[PDB]
């Protein structure tokens, strides 16, 4: 048994009614109570992600089978069997907050490690590719995709006029628009990390890596039928089947593989292996296995864990580092940028977010101060022994530049089609009318124009793609 | 034709490429034009509306039919003919921006009145009660509503824990769990002020007053079943349809009425006037037609109009005044609150909220001051005749209090079944199968003695509304 | 000894050198370590104090030496020798943070104590009257003394011209430009709640109460120049003593005296009890000791404690009520409105403002949660008898109203001068010298219409003091 | 004549008297208008900048004497007697909003030339260089020169510890302890852009620039004991005689000179010419005559021209671009990031921020969205030829890239002492003893380790400096 309070830790004495002027009069601004409870209240929302907004989260841990520290210093990964906690949180991507999980969207799937050595992001989706492979386009295809700024509904006509003229989009929108573009639910889903990534181990050398996730639960995919039936009774279907997993003790896990490729295979390939619209041959750079992750614990609040909850692909830690992938670079910046606006410039002491590792620096105030900051020394140098010194041991690696001048250029060997046309040519019949029938539902509204440019990026992939497509939206392409 | 530019107005050589080392090197810090344009999209998004996250909006026109000087000052209402523009925001009310328009719930119905004399806001809902009848209640109410705040799933176990235990609901749930819970869009439906109003014509005699919109579409509204057909296919339904009519010059409208009551008729009435889980008998205090609302242009652009539109029941002109219901003191301050949390201190400088009508005061400065102030005098009083000052011609009424004494006591007369049961019995025999089958559907997996108060309070209202109940629920309630 | 590392927990290795392409080259977005360090710092600063932004803070202890339970149940004053700890701010009024202490204005004395039925603060100026009488002139009066929106600099012109007609605050300035308008440190400083609040005892009876602070220092005021000549070479120099006072042991401490007044003596006064214009007699309302405050420690961090503090007059405890003083009034609301401006919505959660009594509510979210909260239950009434429940103990007192209408109308018997005039005969030769040579420095410049009402009312106050002023600054009152 | 109003345009017909039960009751919560008028009054304050935060600006007209095209294809540059409107805001740098303009500190010298290709911020001091080469260092050195964060007073024991284990300061000390650390006001101040930019000219060939303003009143500074004398009777002289220059038409002027260097000059000069505490010789490079500023214009309200006015070194125009000065790269970075927290997203909507040029492009949204967007393509590429496109007419130039490494080290011939030395030949005997008379006051109580330090830096400039320095103050330095 115990009082509800004010904030001020006064026991409340009536939380029925207001302070009145008799028992039916009008309400006096004297009740301190009312407006502290009110005021609270009109303050509880923050602004949502600005993409991924609807998602959902859970804990767990991820343990090591193959211990990698020939390949890179990570500390989380140096042993077999070492066990470090995890957050995840999974998403769609376009439509707001309360949307339903039933759309088509790559989902996200965003990793954090607490790591001896600092917390590691691990920022990806299920789908391994990407649209665009600049982050100075993402603005621009996220409004396209986004509801229209007018209507407030999403329109095909607005994104595949982007995508159309956006043909580095080709290979995605092949993986897309598979019924994989609607994961039956969180659980049964890939996870990919999508960019190149460099491992550097301790003798300072660098490798490209891949990661990749492969769900115990199998991948299951909804068609637009199936997607149909379960958003007509439930909206948030996906975050119901995560959480109620996790409390009956179905605990979903993922094993964790790698890709590695040698700096030195740049020339080999006829494409750029840093270019986010491009896959890695698992043939020719053969998947490793390194463990396994588990979830197997629910937030005990969903707002301050789940919505507050703040990943960055720049949260890498010794002995993992950016590629040159100019997609990946801008996301360095873009994540910790909106969350300083999106949960306050000292997001970083949120419980969900805070390392396990010890943190240690000169950073001082910003809005909401709670964790009672201490000592006259906020400067380095200085001649104090005991105030936190930098540590030579863990500087990153020094990657060489290839470039002689600061351009704006697009990558050499860009590639668009092949890919989408070897993607397309790996699915099966039953897999090849799906995607047809998917992408027709989608371009049979859109303008004319537009329609033929989707068409002829297709057909540059396959020709088999692109006349299927054609003959479906009734197109004749005889012509070109 | 058109050079894209910076936000310096500085044009923009190349708005595809990244600032890198070489073609495919890593980024440069030195790329104002990607950082600006990040950072921008970073910080798109603000705060949704606590409650009412999900709404349309569009532009009119109000027109008087009637006059309603013998009872109302208010200039808008002065005289046949007169129009006044008006902005529109309807909504759902407990799920996020992103929602389906196909849930349960009260729609909200906010008339924005751009008068000669100020801005008036009408923020209605279409049923013409509430659950509850004093704001300190209603976070607890929406808390209760709200997805539980450990699954992030709307869970009736809980706000029908709430509303058992807060009797006065039982009238509002009698409206809502018929197929009225459910419009079927935005046009085809009713609005209402909820709250007894005071109206104060030019000799300073005071009315209570109610609003009723009445659409010329007529009302239709959705039982579950066809509710579930939509959402499989549509979660954004009644935005896509308001919007579509106005774009096609099918221009919704409502005719406003009053009802209006005699300050005097409190101590003969069996219930409080101004309890607003109480209607006024249409036989005892007829609607009165006013004029008609034609709504008939979209706005240009969605989040700067809708998103960013203020409401507030304080919004009151002259002729038109608060009535003591402590349902609505609470929100004549929640609004503004909670608006200068979510817009920003100058929100009402924001295109839409602005007045037709001249600004003229004393406030200064705050968050993104964009107005141009000039002068040296921002106080009164001060010895420049020119200045602003306050004008005794528009002081508000004064209101007699009843009390003694500053109290914190229920209303007398709560009276909180009669009218639920007159509700219920006024109903076809189809209406009341369909109430008993919604609320059977609501209740049946909530928590057994939760259950069995539910069919109590209703059985209270009316005998064979409750049995009826109890009997579709399988429980027996002869015992009691 | 300690690594330097970012808020990720990461190490770093290097906090000297940005990095960049080559030697001397530009630098690169990747460098997470610089973005994170800078986006920090570029995030500091909070918006200060709208008023009484320059300040300084110290906590100690508060000890009863005479319980008051026969005037009030409030729990931290029930028994001698009750201990409960504080936090005081000190501080200036209208310039902003960095704003010399040697300048003319009240101060602010502002005292929280840590009780075990909630935070309760006090909060005082030195001075026991206040400018005005009603909370709606509050921006006006502060805007008037304000530096000018045009200029930046503080204008007589413009106070005097907002002063001379508000003549209410007549009293107050003959305080004012006493030399106690220039306290000489925070130590040598009186204190003063200014209003009448209401006591209340275990028996539910009221007495009106006035609080009064005595400096064990005694009270030192400093003249013009002997300000001028500190200003010269420390524009801080109060918050350097209190800070020095404390590190040396010289513990400054302030006695705790009330005066008591039934309700009844209203008809027996010729002004309102409650007009914060006015003091009460001290012959016939005589100081009552009630315990001592000790000044003993300085904080920890500035920003975090000193900065953030936040107080407000409604953080009242059980025992202790407002008095229907309207100045008072609009305090209630604007303290907590502002702090959750200046702080965010949950402000209550820093430190040094956190009760040390328990805290259990419903409330919930916010920007920055960082109070790992739990469970499904945020609403009441609730089925649970372990969730909070009110506590009808704690209900504060029901005060009579006299009005029987809903008014905007000044106090009767606000008498303007007859106070003031008390005050001014009150002072000895030497004082009333410092007083008119004070105002007359301040007065020379002003407009001559303005300057001539501020002599007539002071010359209302009292003939000998408005015949002074006047001869001082030239104008020839004879035919007034 | 004009009605006091509301913010929605209802006039006020009381702005003297809240609404209250009776003539002296409690306040009623149904007072629209003082809970407005409070509200808006409780949100005045944004934060103050993290530096530079006491200020004052001025409007005004630059004009080209010499057009520079030879040299940069700046447009505003382009032709003789061009006219160039600015807006400049003046500076401190350490302590907050309110402190005073008699203090020692560089002062800023901000220039906003609002250009037809945009606006252009040359942001700038009076000294000519800086105490620090790399701007990962900033928030360090700010940190140890601004008030101590447990005292809130500035302490020379802080920052003479990192400046002594920053050897690389020596220069910028030598200037700021010459009087010359205290401008007698802000017209009779130099100006410098301090930072190497490049200069870009139609034919693409670029040459290193340094930009010096040279005041038309003459450079006049304070010795300590002139400052304290002013201090004594003004705390915002600077302020107040910039206002009244410019008022009485008495307009302040700056002739613009630049210096031009070749790339190429970089490999035989024995210093970086990029490194920010080094000058370029006069001798070897002269001044060369640009133009002229003229101050003619003050703001009309102080907050939302000058207070919310936004530079940044990043608002570059064609023709001018950064160079590779790692302490320029991170400011580039460091301005918009601020000013999105101090201002909000949309800060480059404020008038005073706007440029003269058009803006066109696809951001949307944010706080406070004011501009009435309209449109449906959001996005480019898109399909609209009448939509804003890239202009490649407007491509910046492709520097050339020295390093073949992404690195973290110190720029190559850092020689931290020899300008140093340069500069202190350079005084009159009278300046040398002013230059050590001020070092002397504030070295005289710094640790005694520390105060070594910084004589022997001085003695490693030149031999006399840090012999009369030591014998200044009492250390003997034999032994070294
Ligand atoms: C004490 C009771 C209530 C409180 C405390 C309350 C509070 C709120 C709050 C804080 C908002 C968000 C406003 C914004 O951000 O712009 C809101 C929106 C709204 N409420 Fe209420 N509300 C209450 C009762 C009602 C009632 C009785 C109705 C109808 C009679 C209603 C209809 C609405 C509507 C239509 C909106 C959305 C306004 C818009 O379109 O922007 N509310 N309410
Ligand atoms: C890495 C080094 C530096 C950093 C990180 C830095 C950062 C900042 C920041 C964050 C502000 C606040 C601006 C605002 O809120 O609008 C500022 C203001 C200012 N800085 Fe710097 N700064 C640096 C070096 C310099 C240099 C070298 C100069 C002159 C060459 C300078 C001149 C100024 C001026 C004049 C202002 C005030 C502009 C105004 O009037 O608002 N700063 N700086
Ligand atoms: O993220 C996407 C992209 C394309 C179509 C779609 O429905 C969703
Ligand atoms: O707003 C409401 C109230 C009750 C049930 C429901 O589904 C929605
Ligand atoms: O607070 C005040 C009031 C009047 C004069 C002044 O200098 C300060
Ligand atoms: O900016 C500065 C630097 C050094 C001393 C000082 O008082 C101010
Ligand atoms: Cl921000
Ligand atoms: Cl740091
Ligand atoms: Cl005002
Ligand atoms: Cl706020
Ligand atoms: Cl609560
Ligand atoms: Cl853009
Ligand atoms: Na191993
Ligand atoms: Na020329």
């Amino acid at each position: 048994h115990k009082n509800l309070t004010t904030n001020q830790g006064v026991p409340v004495g009536d939380n029925q009614n207001s302070r009145t002027a008799g028992h039916r009069g009008p309400s006096f601004l004297d009740d301190y109570h009312l407006i502290e409870k009110l005021a609270h209240f009109d303050r509880e929302r923050i602004p949502e992600r600005v993409v991924h907004a609807r998602g959902a989260g859970a804990y767990g841990v991820f343990e090591v089978e193959n211990s990698m520290e020939k390949h890179t210093r990570a500390a989380f990964l140096s042993e077999e069997g070492k066990q470090t906690d995890v957050f995840v949180r999974f998403s769609t991507v376009i439509h707001p907050k309360g949307s339903p999980e039933t759309l088509r969207d790559p989902r996200g799937f965003a990793v954090k490690f607490y790591t001896e050595e600092g917390n590691y992001d691990l920022v990806g989706n299920n789908l391994p590719i990407f649209f665009i492979r600049d982050a100075l386009k993402f603005p621009d295809m996220v409004h396209s995709l986004k509801p229209d700024p007018v209507t407030n509904i999403q329109d095909p006509d607005r994104y595949w006029d982007f995508m159309t003229l956006t043909p580095e989009s080709t290979h995605m929108l092949t993986w897309l628009f598979s019924d994989e573009g609607i994961p039956a639910n969180y659980a049964e889903m890939r996870g990919s990390g999508v960019h190149t990534f460099r491992w550097v181990n301790k003798y300072g050398e660098t490798k490209y890596v891949k990661y990749h996730w492969r769900p115990s639960e199998g991948i299951r995919n909804l068609s637009m039928e199936e997607a149909a039936e379960i958003q007509a009774n439930d909206f948030q279907h996906a975050t119901r089947d995560l959480y109620d997993r996790i409390e009956k003790g179905n605990y979903p896990a993922w094993d964790l593989y790698v890709q590695l490729m040698p700096l030195s295979d740049y020339d080999e390939l006829d494409y750029d292996p840093c270019d986010p619209t491009k896959t890695w041959s698992e043939e020719d750079y053969p998947l490793q296995k390194v463990g396994r992750m588990t979830l197997n614990r629910n937030p005990e609040n969903f707002f301050a864990e789940t919505e507050q909850a703040a990943f960055t692909p720049s949260a890498l830690v010794p002995g993992i580092e950016a590629s040159e992938d100019k997609l990946l670079q801008g996301r360095l910046f873009s994540y910790p940028d909106t969350q300083r606006h999106r949960l306050g410039a000292n997001y970083m002491r949120i419980p969900v977010n805070c390392p396990y590792a010890p943190v240690h620096n000169n950073q001082q105030d910003g809005f909401m101060t709670t964790t009672r900051p201490s000592g006259h020394i906020n400067y380095e140098p200085n001649r104090y022994d005991d105030q936190p010194k930098e540590n030579p041991h863990y500087k990153e690696s020094e990657p060489v530049l290839h470039g002689d001048r600061m351009v704006r250029q697009k990558i050499e060997k860009p590639n668009d089609f092949k890919q989408a046309g070897e993607k397309y040519r790996s699915y099966s019949e039953e897999e090849k009318q799906a995607l047809i029938k998917n992408l027709t539902a989608d371009l049979k509204g859109v303008n004319e124009k537009t329609k033929l440019l989707a068409i002829c990026n297709f057909y540059r992939a396959d020709e088999d793609y692109g006349q299927r497509l054609a003959d479906s939206l009734g197109v004749d392409i005889r012509s070109y």
